[PDB]
C-alpha cells in the first residue's frame, strides 16, 4: 500500500532519488510544431512545450497551434487538457480552445501575480459589467458570478460565439493559496478544491476535458490530475492497493512533460492521494 511506501521513503530520505528515477524513466516525444518559428510568440518562456502527438489543435485555418496537451487516462475514463497560463496575445486562442473542446471547467492553480511577477494575462473579466471581447477568435466572455472563499474562488462565466450568438456556461475554479515556495503543508484544502471541481460536473464524461493551467515550469497541474486519477482508480478497481502513483504519473507523463517538477511535489502528491483515499474510503 501507498502509506507504507510513503513512510519507507520519508524515513529513508529517498524522495529526491525516487523522483529522479521517475524522471529518467519518463517519455520523451517530439515537439516540432511547438518549435516552429511562426509559433514562438505562442509559447510562454520557461514553460513546457506540448508533444506533437497529444497537442490540442485550434480549429482555425491560419495557425492551429496552442501550447496545450490532451492527457487521456483510458482506465480511469478521465481526460484533462493541460495548458500554459494565457499570454497577452493568446487569450483569444485559449477561449477558442475552451469553446471547441466543449470544456465545462477551467482549473487555475496560480495567482496572476506570484513572487512579485506576472504569471499570466488577466484572461477573464473581473467585473460583471465589463465583459471581454476577443476579436481575433470571435468570442465574448462575461463574468456571471463569483464566490470568493478562503482557499479558492469559483466563477461562472459565459462565453458567446459572436458570429452565431450561441452561449456556453463555463466554471472557473481558481486555487488562490498555493504558496510561492514549496507545497502546501497539508493537502486538505487542495483536496477540498479537487472535490469542488468534481462536484461541479467539470471532470465528468458529459463534457469535454477540463482545461488546467498553472504558472510556467513549476508544475501543480500534474498534481491536480494525478491525484484525481489515482483516487478514481482506487474506487474502480477490485484491488485498490494495486494503484501505483508512480505508474499513473508515468502514464500521464506520456501526454505532457513537466507534470511533477520537484521531489517535494511528488511527496505532496502521495500525501494528497493517501489523505484523499482515507476521506473517500
Ligand atoms: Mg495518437
Amino acid at each position: 500500500e501507498m502509506e507504507k511506501e510513503f513512510e519507507q521513503i520519508d524515513k529513508s530520505g529517498s524522495w529526491a532519488a525516487i523522483y529522479q528515477d521517475i524522471r529518467h524513466e519518463a517519455s520523451d516525444f517530439p515537439c516540432r510544431v511547438a518549435k516552429l518559428p511562426k509559433n514562438k510568440n505562442r509559447n510562454r518562456y520557461r514553460d513546457v512545450s506540448p508533444f506533437d502527438h497529444s497537442r490540442i489543435k485550434l480549429h482555425q485555418e491560419d495557425n492551429d497551434y496552442i501550447n496545450a496537451s490532451l492527457i487521456k487516462m483510458e482506465e480511469a475514463q478521465r481526460s484533462y487538457i493541460l495548458t500554459q497560463g494565457p499570454l497577452p496575445n493568446t487569450c483569444g486562442h485559449f477561449w477558442e480552445m475552451v469553446w471547441e473542446q466543449k470544456s465545462r471547467g477551467v482549473v487555475m492553480l496560480n495567482r496572476v501575480m506570484e513572487k512579485g511577477s506576472l504569471k499570466c494575462a488577466q484572461y477573464w473579466p473581473q467585473k460583471e459589467e465589463k465583459e471581454m471581447i476577443f476579436e481575433d477568435t470571435n468570442l465574448k466572455l462575461t463574468l456571471i458570478s463569483e464566490d470568493i472563499k478562503s482557499y479558492y474562488t469559483v466563477r461562472q462565466l459565459e462565453l458567446e460565439n459572436l458570429t452565431t450568438q450561441e452561449t456556453r456556461e463555463i466554471l472557473h475554479f481558481h486555487y488562490t493559496t498555493w504558496p510561492d515556495f514549496g507545497v502546501p503543508e497539508s493537502p486538505a484544502s487542495f483536496l477540498n478544491f479537487l472535490f469542488k471541481v468534481r462536484e461541479s460536473g467539470s471532470l465528468s464524461p458529459e463534457h469535454g476535458p477540463v482545461v488546467v493551467h498553472c504558472s510556467a515550469g513549476i508544475g501543480r497541474s500534474g498534481t491536480f490530475c494525478l491525484a484525481d486519477t489515482c483516487l478514481l482508480l482506487m474506487d474502480k478497481r477490485k484491488d485498490p492497493s494495486s494503484v501505483d502513483i508512480k505508474k499513473v504519473l508515468l502514464e500521464m507523463r506520456k501526454f505532457r512533460m513537466g507534470l511533477i517538477q520537484t521531489a517535494d511535489q511528488l511527496r505532496f502528491s502521495y500525501l494528497a492521494v493517501i489523505e484523499g483515499a482515507k476521506f473517500i474510503m
